[PDB]
């Protein structure tokens, strides 16, 4: 096991433009606090519109025809991404420590989940750089028609606080492998791993201006990015409300292309013929992983009437044994909730459950008067019209609903405006394939949960997003198609 | 040559929902007028939000799982599209006459160009129905991972007045070949061919509610479609200003996926080593086709200094010989402009050209003071700062600019916020390929103009659009990617 | 139901070259007999090496650059294949009658199976003609690299007697959609449907020489095709022994490319959790369809010990109720075996079963002293080392083997040098996917049998073949890849 | 520049099976000699059929389901290939010195050309391992149809003496990225780099038996591989005559799939409008690279009459200045020929050129009567009927032919039974594209020569080969297509 770094000193706190470190134009700074201790970690430069303008101009200059970045052969862009993945692997303990300091997630989770995802995503997209191919199209005997899959240009990336470095790498890996340049804005709550990655980008050998990073607030830096007349594309991960604002500002300004990865109201469907212990364990991790603060969280667990009581009973036994505490401690599986606004949000919904007719089975309150920890809560007798089944709790609350037929559970699972993920538990071939085809979700897991791969696309149907991240499909978000049609005389 | 139908009676004027004809909920109607005779053709039902709600509900019912449309095997949707193409071919003369009546374009142009494009586009996408394939993705030894390219659902289509049936078919062909259902809104100026197509959809055997058509105005029907919470996707062709409104309404409502095909400020670059006579004929047709009312029209004809004077001279001869008149006459190459608003706007730009210093070579005024005809106009000595070089004229005006170097003409050609098409005329291999690569345009034509194929994608860079129409690329706009990941026990 | 044509007169009996009908150069003819009556149907021209040379020269002239066939736009080749499918549909009753006359298969089977497959294959490949796309490959900043998927040239097609027209269309549809020209050789036992198709090829409008047909014997016409120095590719369907000879002669002569579709020793695997009645019915059709004379025939039915006796019992009940008789009679599900050599081959293997320890359950002898009919036979207690489990019977004999575990049945099912098809029956998701991944077969059917689609590839692993027919994969057999690499100065 | 290793000791001389070194079963050894010093380098174990049987059994065991190699996740096979490339880069100087010792090619050519190709090819295919994707195919509403691109199994590789390590890596890289196991046979003249690669395969961490190497002769080891009943695929690079033998042995044994990369009679077409100095330099390197012992060598340099005399003149100056000598010297551009047999064959062709009427411009004899060096030879006034224009010389001889029209040079260039490569030199767009389309060659270079990329396929038309190496196309040669069709109840 890797050794925890409980007293790490943050070295990168400035704006990264043209492979150099800058103070904010205004001189302003903001603090980042550790969610576990509530103490301040350091001050970071606070970017605003003038810093975004400087970053966008550097990105435009690095993308211009004839630039060192544009002149690189396709395989050399792949080599640079592999060199960046080598550095991320070398500095893995430090990156995971900065992520634990900023988010409060357990060190071993940051090391084995977040950082593993970063390295695998970088290596996967490094291999696509010389494999981005257009088409030769047959038309007429005297015509040569073909398509070029060109880089779009300057790409803005806006990410959230729950998986800071990972959500940034899901955009940076395909963007760079396609030949674009970038302006990144990490969440104000979690700027540290992004700034450290800036140092590795320069060390890997990327030409100045290919990646620029401006820390700051959403309505200031984020809005300057979404409305910028010289940013050609934006990729956003975060809340549905902010995703709508970003896509609106992008449309209002220069019609820049927009990828959105938003929340969900993700269902779990457990059939009577499932391996019940597998379904209980997967639905447990689905609800309680990352303190419930994950876009993939299960918000509705639909269980067939035949196994309903036994599923509730075994779920209650699993929720009580979860170790909660200090993130840097090896035994810890659940750290604190990011902030007071999140901790109070989760606490307010549990009361509505008991008042609407649902039976509280376990938990239902905060852990202790010291940190932002909440007790794993399970609810039975949940119905569709209830608040705990209609709203994204983003906390450790497991609502268990009952169903009788496949057709009925398909209608209920799809009765939401969201569609990010779904998980089905059954040993039956026909039920598994029928549910996988019928569920309106970007990813359908069968007999598993949270099984992500750099090679498999991920994203939402309906209001859970626009576009896909990961897989070959991610490349379509970072390229522009040009048709060249030549008529021979 | 097909005989001109100079006195056709219009049979289809109503709202088309569930394969039936309906009066508008308000009882209101709007007139459609022939721009050549300036007489009213007929009155069409004027839809509003209640009519759109009824059409979306029909499209939703036709799309629900288990419906006749959803149960059709892939090859059967292709058969339906070929049966529609056969009906469009059978009624080709009537559709072309309806298009000439509504738009003023010559009857032989609507017959051999617009209608040929419709038939070719329907047959091309009919062949894609059983060829839309997802992927099987290698992951781990105990995992089966694959993607499904599912239909998105209810698709809205909003089209302009310059190529009414064709812009509609460009959306309808891929949408239906992917298994979607639709709500169509033709332009208020040109509703006739869309309504006639509705009668062909019912005769072709499409189940009720697969295609619904609501004629009406933009801020009423169009805005009800763009903001609808049960429309999953919208494809829009029209002005950049309205495209922005549609995309903002889409983001604000339900994050429906959006395709935009907007205007351009398209450059046509004529090098000194070009086949000069081919470049003159192509740039002439490229400016003057469809009365200059084409999104592909050359807004800037850049000619190298070495051939500038002879290019201008030969272009004037072409412009002076272009037969302008009654669109139903066999000799007519140019009919009237669409309406008074467009006619006055073109005349305003012609006066601005004179007042800013451009040399008027020919035309420069209306034909015979009464009709909506404008004399084919050529301006030489045009510079980049002039209005006739910056603004999309959408009329029969050819502005000829001079250039000296390839690097300079690339900079000038790309200095626009648009990027729909570009054309290059040169006999040199290196010049042609360097220009094809450097021009920021969705289609680059070399030694040809307006060379479109159902199999070659078309769309804009920058503010000329998002997404592509035609080719295999059109399918990505009408399908939603689903990852199914199965872990074997 | 379509009316049978019990007294049809054959009109096409000559060699088809350059869209004209020719006598053989030698003047020789051969007879074709009806397998049901044993009577002679007609005499057909007997081609030899001089007729093949004439056919190959016509095919070469039709394929030369600048020819009408080579000049056709991609979409027009698709239109020709659709016109040929329209004619095949129009003349469906006549084609099915000629196939029943030549093969002895029931008229309704020829009409609803063979002819349906022909029409679907033609329509599917008609849609690929304008969708055969190569790639644009990223290399260096100063290089333009792309691939062309060109037609190979003159394609020879050699087919067998069991599905005459269908096996020919599986080659002709992709070959023509890719732009090649052809020399066809149907089996000497079944020349009629191929010659009738020649008349429809000319009527559809294919230029002369694009398709040429030379009836005759294998060692004469077939060998002249496989060894021809001006045939660029051959596709062969038939016995493994003849497939090896064709591939050897192709290699010895000019290294022409070869696709082979050969026999199999196809397994059926029925798990204890299968829908037993579905498994019994599918394995019945698998063994007894087309009198057992099908490349997809099940030669080994592996049944899990838990359902073994019940599977044998229900299989015996199904085999006794099969209606055998006159092919043109509506109630007939089984006609006669093609010839005496086939009828005697099936009769000799049943004796070996009883002598090696297998229990005969039903049948085991000829039907009656009048025609070439054999009684549906079922064997239980079959082992791997027995002759009825090791040899392709090509007749109505169902050997039922017993198994205990999945790992064991995978090893046994794969212990053959063949690998054409396999079928698995189970309600369990994991067993279905594990068996589908582990079985070394070109097609794995799950809970079905003989489910072919024009869009799904078909072909063998190991000695069951080389290459694939059907699906997008068929196009790779009929195209040659050319890389064009251009360096810009 | 890397320092030349003039006195390297060879460590690896044994048969490599299961990551261990073995003496031959017979105890026999064969010598390898340095063509520059004409002294023996070392003795290598001489394999025969017993050694091949042991290597195939190891490859089969390494390929069986459940083996460590088969259980590796897709991304892990890519990591192994990158680790092998890192080891080839680390030992680049030693591999290049071993290649120079065995072949006589200049040390800097083996270092910057052969070894660079090896590393680039390994890294390109390492990136394909997690990107080999099959398809999900739409069929019927109740059917799930998909393809898997499975590894073929045991692959044999037989390579020639002119680019020993590179031709091996071209097969090894895609074979292992697809999950296959291998038996390799390097040429008897050049076994050293293949055996050194074996030590790198074991050090890289490949499980035992994934790669096995059996040095030896063609009719013994090579024929045992081509005829082996447990080898599923063979890739061969070498002469057309031996390729025919291998393909016939493959057909006669088990129908193993075959790839052939054979010789060519490659045309190099220089138009009057070419950049003459570029065409002279390219055609010079294209004939003389690797002592003229390249499959890509121009066998016919066709020059348009307008520039014929000046082309000949400038080519003579290049040929006279080419430094011939000790391959380890930095200035050397041409080493000795491979052996006495090749050396005498080249001298025989040079005499035949003189006796048939070609004008000897320079060279025409051995360098200094003792060594295997031949003076760079240029012949003008060459005609199509001459031996030096029909036969693959495989030596430093440039035959320059004259042409007058494009149509005539297309006919003459395509009149061969071969079709590996072609090169065209012209500044005209139409001429370049018309020639690229009309030349029957697997690779057509325009204004360049020997421009190979790991991402661009390479292979022959006609008798120059079957299949492609490099690019995405290489994967189709190392995978077997499986259709899985599931019918839902
Ligand atoms: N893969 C995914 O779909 C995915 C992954 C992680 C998180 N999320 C979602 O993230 C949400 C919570 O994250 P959060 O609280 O950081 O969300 P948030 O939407 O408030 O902020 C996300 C980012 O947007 C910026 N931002 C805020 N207002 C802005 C504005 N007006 N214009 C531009 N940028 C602005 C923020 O500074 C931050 O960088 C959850 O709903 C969760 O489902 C989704
Ligand atoms: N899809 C498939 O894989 C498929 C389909 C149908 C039939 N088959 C196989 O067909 C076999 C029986 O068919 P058949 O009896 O017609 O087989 P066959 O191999 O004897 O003859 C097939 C064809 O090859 C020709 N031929 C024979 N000898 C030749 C030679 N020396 N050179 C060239 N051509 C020659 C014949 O005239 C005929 O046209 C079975 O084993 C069955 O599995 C396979």
């Amino acid at each position: 096991l890797p050794r925890p770094i409980r007293n790490l000193e943050v070295k990168f706190t400035k704006i990264f433009i043209n492979n150099e470190w800058h103070e904010s134009k205004s001189g302003k700074k903001f603090a980042t606090c550790n969610p576990s201790t509530r103490e301040q970690i350091c001050e970071v430069e606070e970017g605003d519109k003038p810093d975004v303008d400087k970053a966008v101009e550097a990105a435009q200059v690095a993308f211009q025809r004839g630039s060192p970045w544009r002149r690189l052969d396709a395989l050399s862009r792949g080599r640079l991404l592999h060199q960046l993945a080598d550095l991320v692997e070398r500095d893995r303990a430090t990156l995971a420590a900065l992520e634990t300091m900023d988010t409060g997630k357990p060190f071993l989770h940051a090391f084995f989940i977040d950082l593993e995802g970063c390295i695998r995503t970088l290596r996967y997209f490094a291999g696509w750089a010389d494999k981005i191919q257009g088409k030769t199209i047959p038309t007429d005997d005297n015509v040569v028609c073909f398509t070029r899959h060109e880089p779009i240009g300057v790409c803005g990336a806006i990410t959230p606080w729950n998986f800071p470095l990972l959500m940034l790498v899901w955009k940076l890996a395909p963007a760079l492998c396609c030949g674009n340049t970038m302006v990144l804005k990490p969440a104000e709550q979690t700027p540290l791993t992004a700034l450290y990655l800036g140092s590795l980008i320069k060390e890997a050998g990327f030409p100045p201006g290919v990646v620029n990073i401006v820390p700051g607030f959403g309505p200031t830096v984020g809005a300057a990015i979404s409305s910028h007349p010289q940013i050609n594309k934006i990729a956003f991960t975060g809340s549905t409300e902010v995703g709508k604002l970003v896509k609106e500002a992008a449309s209002r300004s220069n019609l820049k292309r927009v990828t959105l990865e938003l929340g969900g109201k993700n269902p779990c469907i457990v059939c009577a013929d499932a391996d019940l212990d597998l379904a209980v364990e997967c639905a447990h991790q689905g609800v309680f992983f990352n303190q419930g603060q994950c876009c993939t969280a299960a918000s509705r667990v639909f269980v067939e009437e035949q196994v309903y009581s036994e599923f509730v009973r075994r779920s209650v036994e699993y929720a009580k044994k979860r170790p909660v505490g200090d993130p840097f401690d090896v035994k810890t599986e659940q750290g604190p909730q990011i902030d007071q606004k999140q901790f109070d949000k989760i606490l307010e919904l549990i009361e509505s459950g008991k008042k609407e007719g649902a039976k509280l089975e376990c938990g239902g309150s905060a852990m202790e008067d010291k940190g932002l920890f909440i007790k794993p809560t399970v609810f039975s007798e949940v119905t569709d019209n209830m608040r705990i089944a209609k709203e994204e709790i983003f906390g450790p609350v497991q609502p268990i609903l009952k169903f009788k037929s496949i057709e009925e559970v398909i209608k209920r699972a799809n009765s939401t405006d969201y569609g990010l993920t779904a998980a089905v538990f059954t040993k039956n071939l026909d039920k598994a394939l029928k549910l996988a085809s019928a569920l309106e979700s970007g990813t359908v897991w069968i007999n598993c949960y949270n099984a992500l791969y750099a090679q498999a696309p991920f994203g939402g149907f309906k209001m859970s997003g626009n576009g896909r991240e990961l897989g070959e499909y991610a490349l379509a978000e970072y390229t522009e198609v040009k048709t060249v049609t030549i008529k021979l005389g």
